[PDB]
């Protein structure tokens, strides 16, 4: 029986728009935890993000929708899905439509800490590729995560 | 109401090396939801690597006819060849990285039982996709993944 809730840190993130994941951008998200409240059809996301160089913590709440989709507001409108889940990893696929109306598909490999299992990385790279996102559009987040645990 | 939980029974492939153990298409279905209003399909299942189970949640979009496009270990295009209350036969065309096309078939169920007639319709749809009877593997025998 898989436990999806608990501690989750971001390892890598891929994006179809490089403007959304660079330094201090809205989507260079350093995850800390995700909680799935299936009874109340919600999801609780806690993470850090840099703005003007300093770490800023977030606590959002998303509502479960059609299929395995999750709706959440943050730098536009998001609809994310957990494309993969194993005892060591979680791979999220997300679609953002910012305030301007531009659509960006993103992906992320989350884990239990700073130690990556290449098996989960290959799956993450395979999902990223399927979303038509190129390898040069992948950023290592563990090397950039200097925010508080 | 062809929407609900569906477990894999048998799977047949034109490349036997794809449905083998620790292989990508050795899929242990859990649920399939068909959203007609929004024109989409939702697959929820497991697979295996180094003996460990891995959950997958995919989204596919309806196309011309009854074909659906969904990404998983390459680009797929499947059809629900047959659909009754006890079974769901799926024909699938997978095109991986190398561009290596593979034809597949899957018999889905509700629990542990398999009716002789659905099993039969499955073998008939299989032979119809140009797939040898040898290339059929029993998938419920090895489904020890979580419920």
């Amino acid at each position: 029986p898989f436990e999806l809730s608990g501690k989750w840190i971001t390892s890598y993130i891929g994006s179809s728009d490089l403007e959304k994941i660079g330094e201090n951008a809205p989507f260079q998200v350093f995850m800390r935890s995700i909680e799935f409240d299936d009874k109340e059809s919600k999801v609780y996301l806690n993470f850090f993000s840099k703005e003007n160089g300093i770490c800023e913590e977030f606590s959002l709440i998303g509502t479960k929708q059609e299929g395995n989709t999750y709706d959440v507001n943050y730098a536009g409108n998001n609809k994310f899905v957990v494309s993969y889940a194993s005892e060591t990893a979680l791979i999220i696929s997300n679609i953002n439509v910012d305030e301007e109306g531009d659509k960006t598909i993103m992906t992320g490999l989350l884990g239990k800490g700073t130690d990556i299992e290449d098996q989960d990385l290959e799956k993450f790279k395979e999902v990223t590729r399927e979303n038509g996102i190129p390898e040069e559009n992948i950023v290592n987040i563990i090397e950039r995560d200097d925010c508080p645990a």
